[PDB]
């Protein structure tokens, strides 16, 4: 497989379990409590790491007690954590997560530390985004970074996946750049404009990001699996039938494994299968980090699946 | 001045400024990202030593770093932090709060050692509050400690004054050795029944609650200030106009202030009026505890109201 780059976020997660999330003015008594790492750069690291990618990692930690902490965390998920930068007098960036009965979660971040992910930051990892297959990015570091970056997997035919998560409109600069978009519902509508809730919307949105430059979009569709477009031409990928007990970090973990199934050289059908199948497992356990699978576990998975 | 009492929780707030509350499934960019103690209890044990109570706290933190160092800031609030148990093996309670563009907030509790104020605990401050003037609670504390210290200060002559924050319903047992209740709409709803959406609303819910044994009934209608009700007969208080930056801790302050008033003699229209300046200027900090006024703060603030 060729060599993957993670560019994005690292956050410590304070997740609370709650019945239903609490309405303007009240407060409500939760349930469980944990802090743990995450950030949807990490996460996807992680997700790739974990089931079998060659991937390092480009990102920032504060030197508070949980950023000395992470890098050796994620060392340990199969992760190059040679350019995971520790920066001096600031703190990790921060996520407050509620997470209701059913399963699903708010998050609220503060960037922190991973706003010094900068221009220059990247611009010192040039050789290693240019040596790279491909580079996965999120939205949880400056647009001025995930811009720069793009700029230069672009120019060495490194293939730039970009999750555009959390949802903002992006320029067409950046836009032009993307070889693969992974929006969800929400993230298609804020970049086009148009509302998906079927296939059909699915179908005119992906054909606006097409219009942008991006031969390939993968818009998800949370139960309903995703709408898969490479230029033009496409088609629905149903995800698979679990129960679902907490949500939280399943785009990560389809991301960093798709990811990986690319790198493999699995044509996309077959490596969104496998991301569904990570995905699939990482909902129907508790945590985000925590619940991305290992290799192993997503094979066993598939090879159950007749 | 007669002594004060409060029982009740301690937090480790971490709050979140973000512009708009996030919803299901969404994750929000937020801005400005602080740590600070609170809980209801310890924030209206501050409000009341800061604005001249004789005030002791009873109350459980873990042992954790924030435990461990809560004490000693609530010493310097004028309390006498005597009755702070610190629970080994156990983290301190936790809040994770999210406050919006317009200075709204939401919050979720995890309610960590505040769960080991227990009425063995209570049992053994037997004395102190059948010696005290009066006993300020609210429902962020176990119900069985909130009931056995209510039933101490019953038979002593200690006025008992209930904040039942956050709302739920409460045993009849509990409600007729109340003196003192103070809900929001709310929790005069969750209590009785009654939606108080104006002052008909608040006699009728008010009139519930004194069929239940309790005296003097305040039902806070937020930016409207106070009904108050004494034996059936009530009347509305108005709060002070004030431009709100921040409502956090608002009805704490005004909890904590008004039992200082009511503990030096001054009668009830003034002891709301008191707490009406303690919590305006509250509403006009960021922050919870932080936002707590200081007793020459509220006087300058009622000296310039002509
Ligand atoms: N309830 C579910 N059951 C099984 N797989 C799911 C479920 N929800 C989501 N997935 C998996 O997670 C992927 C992303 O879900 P989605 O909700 O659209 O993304 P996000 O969490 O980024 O908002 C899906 O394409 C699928 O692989
Ligand atoms: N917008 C406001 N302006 C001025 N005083 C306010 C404002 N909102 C609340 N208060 C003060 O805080 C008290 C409690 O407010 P309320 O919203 O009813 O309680 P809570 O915060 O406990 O829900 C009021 O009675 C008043 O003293
Ligand atoms: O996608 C899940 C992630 O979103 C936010 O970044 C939280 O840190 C969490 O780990
Ligand atoms: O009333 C404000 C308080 O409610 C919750 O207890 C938080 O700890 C916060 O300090």
């Amino acid at each position: 497989a060729g060599s993957l780059v993670v560019l994005g976020s690292i956050n410590a997660d304070h997740i609370l379990n709650l019945q239903s999330f609490p309405t303007p003015g009240e407060t409500v008594t939760g349930n469980h409590y944990q802090v743990a790492f995450g950030g949807k750069g990490a996460n996807q690291a992680v997700a790739a790491g974990r089931s079998g990618a060659n991937i390092a990692f480009i990102a920032c930690t504060g030197d508070d007690s949980i950023g000395e902490s992470v890098r050796q965390q994620l060392a340990t998920d199969n992760i190059d954590i040679t350019p995971v930068s520790v920066i001096k007098g600031e703190s990790t960036g921060v996520a407050l997560i509620f997470v209701n009965g059913e399963g699903e979660n708010v998050i609220g971040i503060h960037a922190g530390a991973n706003a010094a992910l900068s221009p220059a930051l990247v611009e010192a990892q040039r050789e290693r985004i240019a040596n790279a297959s491909a580079l996965l990015m999120q939205l949880e570091s400056p647009l001025e970074s995930v811009m720069a970056a793009a700029k230069i997997a672009h120019q060495n035919k490194t293939i730039v996946a970009l999750n555009p998560a959390p949802a903002r409109e992006l320029p067409d600069e950046l836009l032009a750049l993307v070889d693969i978009i992974t929006p969800n519902e929400t993230e298609a509508e804020k970049l086009t404009g148009i509302r998906v809730e079927n296939d059909e919307d699915a179908a005119k949105a992906a054909q606006v990001l097409h219009e942008k430059g991006i031969r390939t979009v993968l818009i998800t569709l949370g139960s309903r699996g995703v709408w898969a477009s490479v230029n033009g031409e496409g088609q629905r990928v149903p995800g698979f039938r679990v129960q679902a007990v907490d949500t939280i970090a399943a785009g990560d973990t389809f991301n960093g494994a798709l990811i990986t199934a690319l790198l493999e050289e699995k044509p996309l059908p077959e490596a969104i299968r496998f991301a569904h199948a990570a995905a699939a497992i990482a909902v129907t356990r508790k945590g985000a980090q925590p619940s991305v699978p290992w290799r192993e576990e997503i094979d066993a998975f598939l090879d159950r699946q007749r």
